[PDB]
């Protein structure tokens, strides 16, 4: 499913996402746009082996299980196909528990390089919240 803009910040902040760790809202509708362009069928293999999927573009070697990253971690506890899903839940779950790794929002390379420092603001601007 291919979200808009104001439709996922929605989705996103009932899931309890605006200022999770500190970071508004505008800060993840930013991530998602710059790591899925809202896709969450979104995937792309990455050099190393493992694959990044949905909405947020989870690594497979820390985060889930895809059956075919050897040596991943999958310390959200679920199948990476479930983060393709329509329903964000499962994205949003094991996001915090990336987002509270230590790294905060450096953990995504498309906020650090696209979204940190800019006004984030715009990216919920106008939504009805």
């Amino acid at each position: 499913k291919v979200f808009g803009r104001c439709e996922l910040a929605a989705a996103m902040k009932r899931h309890g996402l605006d200022n999770y760790r500190g970071y508004s809202l505008g800060n993840w509708v930013c991530a998602a746009k710059f790591e899925s362009n809202f896709n969450t069928q979104a995937t792309n293999r990455n050099t190393d082996g493992s694959t990044d999927y949905g909405i947020l573009q989870i690594n497979s070697r820390w985060w889930c299980n895809d059956g075919r990253t050897p040596g991943s971690r999958n310390l959200c506890n679920i199948p990476c196909s479930a983060l393709l899903s329509s329903d964000i839940t499962a994205s949003v779950n094991c996001a915090k528990k990336m987002v509270s790794d230590g790294n905060g929002m450096n953990a995504w390379v498309a906020w650090r390089n696209r979204c940190k420092g800019t006004d984030v603001q715009a990216w919920i601007r106008g939504c009805r919240l």
